[PDB]
């Protein structure tokens, strides 16, 4: 009975022309969708415009990162209070691109998670193992560590309403890809890990697949029982492709 | 002969309500000002809104930071192309809060400067020495090093149309204060340093004072020949206190 969520991570892509075109096309392609929740995370300067463009549709807003302070003398930072104020709900934290390029630690990401919960925002907690970690047979240990930074400091209750996105980092720019069976094995492990602390919370947590998802492979991934949607990368930038993914999630999970 | 510039760095302060109120009040308080340029840098998510509220005023927009990529798979980053697209003109880079809290190196800041120049945006390059550096008599050495990261890698023409903001970190909220004579000595040094590579570029660079400016010292600071305005922190959150600084800059250079 978990209602799927398909979220578009636009990454560093956007312009006022593009926001209008893409959100308008998304509204049209998604106007008949009932069985899947949808969120988009444009670059921070476009959240307000995208929110305005999405008014009248069921498309929810989000953001790609957040910092730790709500206000103060912190030049260039992003406030959870302001993200809430501007209309963002689903906030991506711990994306592999930020863990790598910006050295964001497990502990820092758990702190972001806490700030978001205090604001009534929905963290989209990204976790996943690297190529070296995967080769060492560490997939489970790494996912557990990343989840534990939150679970062991804030309890299972912190995952009520939250979203986890599993990114097999080892499949990024390596030519490789995870199969739906491989993806499912990891999602079931993540859910079982949380279940060790609170089985009820585990059953309600939305676990999205964050590896490569496109119009072609969405159906096979969403047929898996512990895959509750996707955090979509490149396919998020074209309304037609993104819509096929949303409809595939709808079809896979509907009664 | 340099037209002064007073810029408000809002830091991590802003909301929908505060943007509407502050921008409206600023336009009212700045009525009749023509001899001093004015820019504001709200948190990134509010730049678009602030620009719209600024319509009908002479207030120019800006931002508090930028990253190095224009587009791509860089979740949570800020693109200079998008800042330009959203209407931000004056982009603060290398602020002491980012050099310290986010460990931004001289080299990284110089790369930000380059991306801004490539896009045709105006960098507001912040430089300045710490408490210890000041006590050790290293003010000039530090300022030269921070400027050289750009000057020696990009050439003196990089500073055509650019802004430099000198922040006396050693004196900002520390119990010690910089006199106008002391600020003037640093500004003159900065301009002389650039002049060693290109005298014509040096004479057109806008060098703002970034230390504590209030109504009581604005007149004496702005009477100094090498001080072309100020990068204002806390006072930029109150229309009346910010306008007093702008009017002092106008009055001083029209004296
Ligand atoms: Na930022």
């Amino acid at each position: 009975m978990r209602h799927p969520l398909v979220m578009g991570n636009w990454k560093l892509n956007g312009s006022r022309h593009m926001v209008h075109e893409l959100v308008s096309n998304l509204r049209k392609e998604l106007a008949g969708v009932a069985g899947c929740a949808v969120a988009i995370a444009p670059p921070e300067m476009y959240i307000d415009m995208a929110k305005r463009e999405a008014e009248g549709s069921h498309i929810m807003l989000g953001a790609q990162n957040v910092d730790l302070n709500l206000s103060g003398a912190f030049t260039g930072e992003t406030s959870a209070a302001m993200l809430k104020d501007i209309g963002a709900q689903y906030i991506i934290i711990g994306h592999s691109e930020r863990r790598t390029y910006h050295k964001e630690s497990d502990e820092l990401i758990a702190k972001k998670f806490a700030v978001l919960k205090e604001q009534g925002l929905t963290p989209v907690l990204c976790i996943g193992e690297t190529e070296a970690e995967n080769e060492a047979g560490k997939t489970e240990e790494v996912c557990a560590r990343q989840i534990d930074a939150v679970l062991k400091t804030q309890g299972a209750a912190a995952f009520e309403g939250a979203v986890i996105a599993y990114e097999p980092v080892w499949a990024i720019g390596t030519g490789k890809s995870a199969t739906p069976a491989q993806a499912q094995a990891v999602h079931k492990f993540i859910r079982d890990h949380i279940a060790k602390v609170d089985a009820n919370i585990a059953e309600q947590v939305i676990i999205q697949y964050g590896g490569s998802v496109n119009a072609s492979n969405a159906a096979e991934l969403f047929a898996q029982p512990d895959i509750d949607g996707a955090l979509v990368g490149g396919a998020s930038l074209k309304a037609d492709a993104f819509a096929v993914i949303v409809k595939a999630a709808e079809a896979a999970k509907q009664a």
